[PDB]
């Protein structure tokens, strides 16, 4: 007899991908925290400006984040050198989680390697222990959580995207008694629209359902402190409380909507610097996942430096509100200048500038000459992070992409899509648009934008926050 | 389920009432003062007996210097994925050093080696749903979950008995797709697979094998990539960094060139965080092309990268951190078979104490801190079945013979103080694996008097500072 064919099998599957141009190069890209936003790629005299980071507010190379590792690591060494139940659990740990739970007003937050393995690890656990669950998945929703709901093994209903109406007719279809879920995100990162969380939350009241909502690509950049746009849904009451829970929300109402929200997860490496994921909820909630997540208990814990650099990120940002409206202000100084060349942004309310090209190929040549002939990096964005099609060019401004530098960004950007002869907004119009190249307006808006660091309540500066018995356990 | 705070209650209470329920100790390990650690005042130190920072790297000043230089250079966060800004020097040259170790055609790192098994196993299962997964009773939870997330028919067979992994591997066709999933090192009792014979299996029934090294790499072979190694341990320390034309039989095949996955960490003896897999280009150009957990997370820190590659290369060539870890292995397990206290045999650097309950072994541990400033975990259930509760020592090239003195007087103590059996007790019940069995035979240690008794002049000068050329793969295959 003879064996299986298992490399026929995967040359097969690969070619597929060489096939369809979504087989993937990735570039050599190593980013200076003494020059940023520039890096160079495999030889250091080759620089480059970094336009597609999620180093959203540039703090991977702040003083304070780098200070931390360095002081940690000369105590702690490297790694944790063990699991949290053995050898892993630590001071950086305690502190790291108490940071977030305060962040999000929660009464607990739990650490992991990644939101990949947080959203996998909540996700699966629900269904798991609930079998009659019912999720109910928003159409756009992250890789991580359509694993995660895959791994949950319950029966699940996707709504077309921010579709609120079919949401409700799916949650109505069922008795209230049925368990169900919610997942969703509050700003999906490929083409930047934002949810509804607040009708979210009052669909979930209404057909008693909890809500799992991914803020990765909003914590730091929304909200008074940048605890994300669940905090901006309560902007000036959240501003006015600082770190305190406020005791009305903005509309007078009793309960936040970041308090509403029974699970919120997040990532420590965009915003926050660093490498991490968290899920931010109710202390029971915290305690069972702690308790019962594999991907939670097998796993050497994450490096204290690693850790102390995200703590340091957190408070710094926290108290910095001028991160957020400079990031604003620079993404809608992009955006502005995009709009009068023409160059198609698909418009959304949020920090991302995805400009649309619709061709896998089309996208690699243009990122390519982007970088070999402007030193200007955009990696090409193609299918499976977003569908065939729709590729596109991701930008991400932040504090550091003053406007001296975006001027160099878009001339470069109007030169490749002559040199190619891209289409622009105008002509995707002539082919019936995509992507809408109704423009929601921009979640920050002319009087959040003028906020600035004394605007915000002296409690959130320095403030001492109170390691979690939960983190460890609770004694009864 | 409409009401889930009482679910979640319920099950919470579950766990407290069969006691499984955990609370985590708060161990500040001391770069300076290793093995020391201090609990939640600097004041109050102990010393960790139950890390996996197995050669004591997460301290070594080379790792260190590697973190402070990138650190100042790159920062903390790589600041995106492998496609988007996270892709870069320290993770080409990391999984270059990986392949290198295990002289693999390619190597892909992952944010763990939880995620890696994870990745990998749901893959293989995702494009073969034909594939029989064949998998140690005794695999680590990652293995498990893998195995039930690639969603294929699987046999547990027990625990290294390959008599019964043959006669389930002949119960099909040849040609029917098929994975022996194993590891290397069991680190619960320290017992080692018989990687060789499970290679002649797998070409025989046509499988591919999934070897998990996690609790051997950087501690067996001469430059420690692993059992797989130290299968042919005088081909390896001859080429050292070549590949051998020969293997220790005189046979084409070394094994650890035949095992087509092999997984490892480096948040254990490679002193940092993280996991991957090494195998042929193809094999990893696959992983990185299909598996959502490589593709749709951010990159491991720079720092953290740059300090795992620091100690791969200089635990490549320090042979003496395998042999100084043996030797204090050995010296505590000896200590302990001359007064009685129950170690689990086993050839390996684990020196697990056989308890027997787990109320007792959790007063154990808890006196041992409190009274003694010794830190050793106790081990229960699920990890280990009921009845078999031990206390996990694990022994590191930092764990002197003084330090091992007081070790062995302060467990030799508990025992005394809460009347745990010794020895001769578990002789008198039947024994338990291994402990007090009569007409027992013990594996022989992997290690032999003649491999404990080489040093660093005994490997290949080219394992010392070789230039690991980046590898094509890590970045996508231009054709
Ligand atoms: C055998 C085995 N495989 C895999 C893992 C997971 O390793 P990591 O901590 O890198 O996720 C562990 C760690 O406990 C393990 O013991
Ligand atoms: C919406 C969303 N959720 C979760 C994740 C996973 O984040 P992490 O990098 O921490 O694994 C990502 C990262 O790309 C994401 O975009
Ligand atoms: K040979």
């Amino acid at each position: 007899e003879s064996g299986f064919d298992y490399e026929g099998l995967i040359d097969s599957e690969l070619q597929k991908k060489r096939l369809d141009k979504s087989y993937r190069y990735f570039n050599n890209i190593n980013r200076l925290a003494k020059e940023f936003p520039l890096a160079h790629r495999q030889r250091e005299a080759d620089k480059v400006t970094v336009w597609c980071s999620n180093d959203y507010l540039a703090l991977s190379k702040h003083p304070e984040v780098l200070d931390a590792m360095h002081k940690t690591i000369d105590k702690y060494g490297c790694g944790a050198g063990g699991t949290r139940n053995i050898a892993g659990h630590n001071i950086p740990t305690l502190n790291l989680e108490a940071e977030l739970a305060t962040l999000h007003k929660k009464e607990g937050a739990l650490v992991f390697s990644s939101c990949y393995v947080a959203n996998d690890a909540v996700l699966s656990l629900l269904g798991q222990k609930m079998k009659d669950l019912v999720i109910f998945s928003d159409e756009l929703n992250h890789a991580s959580m359509i694993v995660g709901i895959k791994h949950a093994n319950v029966k699940k209903h996707i709504f077309k995207h921010n579709d609120l109406n079919e949401l409700e007719q799916l949650l109505q279809s069922y008795p209230k008694s049925v368990p169900k879920l919610i997942a969703f995100e509050s700003v999906y990162s490929m083409a930047g629209s934002v949810a509804d969380i607040e009708k979210i939350c009052d669909l979930a009241d209404k057909y008693g359902a909890l809500t799992f909502l991914d803020e990765v690509h909003a914590v730091g950049l929304y909200g008074p402190h940048g605890a994300g746009v669940a905090e901006h849904c309560d902007f000036e009451s959240h501003r006015a409380s600082g770190i305190a829970t406020p005791k009305t929300n903005d509309k007078g109402g009793a309960k936040t909507v970041m308090d509403r929200v029974d699970m919120i997860t997040g990532t420590l490496g965009k915003s926050f610097g660093s490498v991490g994921g968290y899920v931010a909820a109710s202390r029971k909630l915290i305690d069972w996942f702690r308790s019962f997540a594999p991907g939670f208990i097998f796993t050497t814990t994450l490096p204290p430096s690693v850790m102390a650099g995200a703590t340091a990120a957190i408070r710094y940002q926290r108290c910095h509100i001028d991160l957020r409206t400079s990031q604003q202000k620079h993404t809608m100084y992009v955006k502005k200048a995009f709009h009068e060349l023409g160059i198609p942004v698909i418009p959304n309310p949020s920090h991302i500038v995805p400009v649309l090209i619709g061709n896998a190929d089309l996208a690699k040549q243009a990122s390519d000459i982007l970088i070999n002939k402007h030193q200007i990096y955009v990696q090409a964005i193609n299918f499976p992070t977003v569908a065939r099609g729709t590729e596109r060019l991701r930008i991400t401004p932040t504090p550091g992409h003053t406007n001296d530098l975006s001027d160099i960004l878009i001339n470069a950007v109007d030169d490749v899509f002559n040199e190619l002869q891209l289409p622009r907004v105008r002509d995707w119009e002539s082919q019936g648009g995509l992507l809408g190249v109704v423009e929601e307006s921009n979640l920050w808006t002319s009087s959040q934008l003028s906020l600035t660091n004394d605007d915000l309540n002296p409690n959130v500066r320095d403030p001492i926050v109170k390691q979690l018995e939960v983190s460890s356990g609770i004694k009864q």
